[PDB]
């Protein structure tokens, strides 16, 4: 049993009250779907490669809709506490449990990530994953920052928190911000 939040009666897999959400990394260098980077290019800005930044399930990036381009939850945060577990074969339990708060930059789409992001409806609508969490957030990993917080695609809990100063300052840049 190696994820460790279990299905509720509507298979909504949760941990000690809360909802768990399965992760993964990814790179691509693109500017993303909250348009951080300068207007008009595919050049994300620096920092949107650099920190930790995230591409969530479709239906949480727009909150029940399918826009790819300024998603309702664009420049939300969440904060991911690991509970030890991962999905059999496909991650491993990280070696420490703190939590790291991730800012929404871009997306992850149905399209081309059925196993992950193949979740029909938002948060509060019990629709899952194949593997029974209700939101997938996938972490941008360009320049080694999941790798050195030594994640393999581990479970977490999850919350929407207000972001850290730094972060918050980044996605006024985005032009996302205001739309």
């Amino acid at each position: 049993r190696a994820q460790l939040c279990q299905p509720d009666a509507h298979g909504v897999r949760r941990f000690n009250g809360r909802p768990c959400a399965s992760t993964t990394r990814y790179v691509d260098g693109h500017k993303g779907a909250c348009g951080c980077g300068q207007k008009g290019s595919d050049t994300p800005f620096p920092w949107n490669l650099q920190k930790h930044v995230t591409a969530p399930s479709e239906r949480y990036f727009d909150d029940g809709g399918s826009n790819l381009w300024c998603g309702k939850n664009c420049g939300k945060c969440v904060r991911l506490t690991p509970t030890g577990g991962f999905v059999p074969g496909k991650g491993g339990a990280p070696p420490n449990h703190n939590p790291v708060v991730f800012m929404v930059t871009n997306a992850c789409p149905i399209n081309g990530n059925e196993e992950w992001c193949g979740i029909s409806g938002k948060p509060g609508t019990n629709h899952v994953n194949s593997h029974g969490y209700e939101v997938h957030f996938d972490l941008q990993d360009q320049v080694g920052q999941v790798e050195a917080l030594h994640w393999d695609n581990p479970e977490v809990t999850w919350e929407e928190v207000p972001c850290p100063g730094d972060l918050q300052a980044n996605y006024q840049q985005c032009e996302c911000h205001n739309s």
